[PDB]
């Protein structure tokens, strides 16, 4: 039971349908790229991607549309005609057209974003804001990450990043939209780095390359939660931003969530007033912050992660209820982290590790 794709115009308008044959299908699971004269779908279905790579007959305009009817797993993509004139065929298949896919066997695809924003969130971590062309549909869903990529004197340097919510709190926060055309990220610049003094070093207005979203993190393990426990070092926060934006209003069984934020010093805590605020306007939120080498004066928790620190994070409640813990910081972290739930007889159902 294979998915298929159709087409039809009218005076002015050209309609790409794709059929997945699927439940369950929505906006996250289809990501359109085009040009002028060619088109780009690719959508995820199960463990493969079905590809269609179209080279349009007549040129479009960059404006489109994408529509989704769930009950049967059709997408429709409306692309608008440049001239108003009756097409004799959709166009030339390209590379990879109507294929069908392991995820695993695909490469990554790029398209440029535009560098709208930046802010200085510490002394070291900007928020950056791109914005996705008008030519593209593409959004990530939580827990992944997408490649940056820019280009340097010979080659082209890749890594991933995570992207996060433009904030935590509601009066600043993006409303729910049928399309966010704009990408946050919290990136840490490092000076030594090969990546981050040269993503510190593009203008306002210049382009980066990303990818296609990558990660395994299945949002089903949200289902019925109730206790949400996130262990974050460092930028390893980041993967917890869109997670605890979820967990706080679309988990209506959630009790509550906990966020354990190592860091090195006061001035490293990402977001600290913000994340402050949103546990004190909300007692389903309970964050601690843990600083592993304090600058100034520090009444608060101290060192690495360690095994007494999650005894008394995670300790037993009274009543069994459906649990998940979150980590994500530096290989160590993660890695002692991992090592210790399953000491403390957390299931590998039960932890997400972000790596
Ligand atoms: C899935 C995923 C998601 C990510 N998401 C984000 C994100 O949202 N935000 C973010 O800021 N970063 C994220 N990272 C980290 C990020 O991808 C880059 O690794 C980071 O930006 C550094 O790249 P760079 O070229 O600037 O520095 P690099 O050149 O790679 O190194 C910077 C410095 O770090 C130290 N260092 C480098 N490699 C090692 C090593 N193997 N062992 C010990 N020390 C080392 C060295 O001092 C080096 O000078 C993510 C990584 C992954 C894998
Ligand atoms: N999806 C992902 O995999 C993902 C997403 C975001 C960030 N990351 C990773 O998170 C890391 C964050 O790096 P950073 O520069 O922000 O951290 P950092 O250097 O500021 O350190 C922050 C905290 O990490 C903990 N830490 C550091 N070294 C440790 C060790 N050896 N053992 C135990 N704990 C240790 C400490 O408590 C420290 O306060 C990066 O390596 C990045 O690649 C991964």
């Amino acid at each position: 039971s294979y998915p298929s794709y159709d087409w039809f115009q009218t005076d002015s308008l050209v309609t790409i349908a794709i059929y997945t044959k699927q439940k369950d299908i929505n906006l996250d699971s289809i990501i359109v790229d085009h040009q002028n004269d060619s088109f780009r779908a690719e959508t995820i279905i199960k463990d493969c991607l079905y590809l269609i790579h179209i080279g349009l007959s007549h040129e479009v305009q960059e404006d489109f549309s994408v529509r989704v009817v769930e009950s049967v797993g059709k997408i429709e993509i409306v692309l608008q005609k440049k001239e108003n004139t009756s097409w004799d065929f959709l166009g030339h298949p390209l590379k990879n057209h109507n294929s069908l896919i392991p995820r695993k066997d695909t490469g990554l695809y790029y398209r440029k974003c535009q560098l709208i924003s930046k802010e200085d969130v510490t002394h070291d971590t900007r928020l950056f804001c791109l914005m996705l062309p008008p030519s593209t549909h593409l959004q990530v869903p939580i827990g992944q990450h997408v490649y940056l990529k820019l280009p340097i004197t010979g080659t082209e340097i890749v890594k991933p990043y995570t992207p996060v919510s433009g904030s935590l709190l509601s009066e600043f926060k993006e409303p729910v939209l049928p399309n966010n055309k704009y990408i946050y990220f919290l990136i840490k610049i490092y000076p030594t780095g090969l990546f981050t003094p040269e993503l510190d070093r593009l203008q306002i207005g210049d382009f980066v390359s990303v990818s296609s979203p990558e990660g395994n993190f299945k949002i089903s393990k949200f289902q019925e939660l109730e206790d949400l426990f996130l262990l974050a070092a460092g930028t390893g926060f980041t993967p917890m931003v869109k997670i605890l934006n979820y967990a706080l209003t679309d988990i209506p069984s959630l009790r509550k969530v906990k966020l354990m934020f190592f860091n090195k010093t006061e001035d490293d805590i990402i977001w600290r007033s913000q994340l402050e605020k949103l546990a004190f306007k909300d007692k389903r939120l309970d964050v601690e912050f843990v600083l592993s080498a304090p600058i100034s004066e520090w009444n608060g928790k101290q060192g690495h992660i360690s095994p007494a620190l999650l005894s008394e994070f995670l300790k037993r409640n009274l009543d069994k209820s459906k649990v998940l813990v979150c980590i994500c910081g530096p290989v160590p972290f993660t890695e002692q982290g991992v090592r210790l739930l399953h000491d403390l007889n957390f299931s590998k159902n039960e932890i997400h590790s972000f790596t």
